[PDB]
């Protein structure tokens, strides 16, 4: 029961499940993106031809997708219908982690044997699908970081007037703050013009054109940023799912110091990220963990543990006054700093 | 059923994705063979010898460990309870991930009818070739050689369709000295590979290669050598002759292009029918699903049994294959 030694028939079944999990795993992401996981969540079942027709999909491949999900118990096939399976709720809950792993990071993991050799580790030595990462990170943010984020907003003690968001992405965080604090002004800062664009768009659509603005920027050197005339007035800083990019340490320490000086009227800084775990046994790794850590190690990108964050704030010029543990995203955390 | 049980199963599915990809890697990088011989290895020592980035190598092995293929004990890796089974099928994992990963990854863009024109999917052909060499050897060789052992004649000229690396023709030359060999492959890369391998081993006089599409074998020129062939072989590509009406015509063209062929050995994997979803063996789902995504017909065994006579051939022997979905070698004449 998880740590054993086995029959030939058992080893056969297990290896086959590894193989099929691979296709299932890729199908969870795709089934989310194509609208099937929603239809099933709402209705508990669906008709595959009907689905393939309504969405104008090559139907043999659609059968293949459901059969892959059925092979490991996420769904159950019955004649022409697919019904939710025993593992539906949990796989649907984590679907964006599957999307992230496959649709987003698949190239990296597939090219494992070209990535690992030193001779190869320079220049553009791996490729991520940026638009798929985005798509997934949008739901990861909402689904995993929202409770703690909102709790931290609730503990602010004050009402912000001007909020800065580092790595703003979709701009959805700034928009929901806008909804929460009528008459606040918001300022996103991403490194990706693609994200800038989608945000300006997503904002205009919601009618927060006057409230919210963005800017191409590298938050690790916030000082060398055209637009730092609006920073002085900001009283709330946020930074979610990008913080590990401040690292390695002395760069994080400097970035934190630069951030302290650049935003001297910031009262609260809210910083959320996933972190590198320690000492979890191989056969008990939960969803996400392995992918996040291994991927970062393949890319050569540093990932701090939680103690590495805790031990850096003072030197960086900030005090941690509240900490929230995140549910179900490896070991992830929100810090409330001042 | 049980929230604890569902969490575990879903985490195993997620980690399985990373282990699957790592099997193919462990194989290609030399780790599986080192664990096969010694039953253990040292990650630091391993990483040093092969000039690998050590943290990525740790992760590679942790992925394997997460699903019981290996066990980690400090900086040292031991064979796990599922090591023999997975090492045995390693080439199928390589095919699925290193070879075909980009197809499955792009399922949301591949399924929509609207995108299904032109070059709508990509495979890594070099990766595929690499896996197919072992798949050929490991799953097909025994039936291949039982068919050779039982031909009822010694061949003088053999042609191999989809000759690939040329390895089949080389082994036939080793068994049958002074047999003449001829490989047909549609890919310039396979031809050049095979040509190098053949000349390198000293088989330059005996075996040649010609680029061509076996589906239209009637248009391939080989300076009248096809008339001389008395044994024909075709492994792991036959499903490409389908759909049905296409296959009939292709089989009739092979019959005309090779009029002195006595036996035609045809080995392939086939589409299965009625396997319950939770009991699907290794390979099956990936073969079937990937061809349905690529828009390529995959026949069942019965479909094949039923096309041969219309195709101008008579099936005289049939060998069931071990442990590659439902695979087969037909001997036709
Ligand atoms: N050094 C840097 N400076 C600014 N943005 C960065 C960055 N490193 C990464 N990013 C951005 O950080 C984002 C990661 S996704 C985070 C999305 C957002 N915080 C949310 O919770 O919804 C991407 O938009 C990426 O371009
Ligand atoms: N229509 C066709 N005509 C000729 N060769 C083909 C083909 N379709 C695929 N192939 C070739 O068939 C090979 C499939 S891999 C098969 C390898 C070989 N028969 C063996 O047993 O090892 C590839 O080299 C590919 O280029
Ligand atoms: O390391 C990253 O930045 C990406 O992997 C991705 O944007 C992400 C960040 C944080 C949590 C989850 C995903
Ligand atoms: O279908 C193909 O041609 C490939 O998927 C692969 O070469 C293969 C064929 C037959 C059996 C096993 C693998
Ligand atoms: O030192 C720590 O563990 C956290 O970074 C922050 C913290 C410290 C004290 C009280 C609350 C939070
Ligand atoms: O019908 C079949 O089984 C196969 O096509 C081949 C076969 C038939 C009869 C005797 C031997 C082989
Ligand atoms: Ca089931
Ligand atoms: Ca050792
Ligand atoms: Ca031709
Ligand atoms: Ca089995
Ligand atoms: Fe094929």
């Amino acid at each position: 029961h998880m740590s054993t030694e086995v029959s030939e028939a058992q080893a056969r079944r297990a290896v086959a499940d590894i193989f099929n999990s691979t296709l299932a795993s890729s199908a969870i992401g795709a089934a989310w993106e194509l609208g099937a996981l929603d239809e099933l969540r709402e209705n508990g079942k669906l008709d595959v031809s009907d689905f393939a027709v309504r969405h104008d999909l090559h139907e043999p491949a659609v059968v293949g997708m459901f059969t892959a999900l059925a092979s490991v118990g996420i769904v159950r096939r019955e004649g022409a219908t697919v019904v939710v399976g025993p593992y539906f709720d949990e796989a649907n809950h984590h679907r964006s982690l599957f999307h992230w792993l496959n649709q987003g990071s698949g190239e990296l993991f597939r090219r494992m044997p070209q990535v690992l050799p030193n001779e190869n580790r320079t220049g553009k030595f791996y490729q991520l699908d940026a638009g798929a990462i985005s798509y997934a990170c949008r739901e990861i943010s909402e689904r995993y970081f929202d409770p703690a984020f909102w709790a931290a907003v609730d503990g602010l003690g004050y009402t912000p007037t001007t909020v800065a968001d580092l790595g703003s992405g979709s701009g959805e965080r700034l928009i929901q703050i806008a909804r929460r604090f009528p008459g606040v002004r918001g300022l996103g800062v991403d490194i990706a013009d693609g994200a800038i664009a989608m945000a300006e768009k997503e904002v205009a659509a919601k009618g927060f054109g006057d409230q919210i603005s963005f800017v191409r920027g590298d938050a690790r050197t916030i000082d060398q940023v055209s637009a730092r005339g609006e920073f002085a007035e900001v009283d709330l800083l946020t930074c979610f799912m990008m913080g590990h990019a401040f690292w390695p340490r002395e760069n994080c320490v400097q970035t934190l110091r630069k951030l302290r000086a650049a935003f001297p009227n910031v009262r609260r800084f809210l910083l959320g990220d996933a972190t590198r775990t320690v000492g979890i046994p191989d056969r008990e790794l939960p969803v996400f963990t392995l992918g996040f850590e291994f991927g970062h190690d393949m890319m050569g990108e540093y990932l701090p543990t939680l103690d590495e964050w805790d031990g850096v704030f003072e030197e960086g010029g900030w005090r941690c006054v509240k900490k929230h543990a995140i549910d179900s995203l490896s070991v992830s955390v929100v810090f409330e700093l001042e």
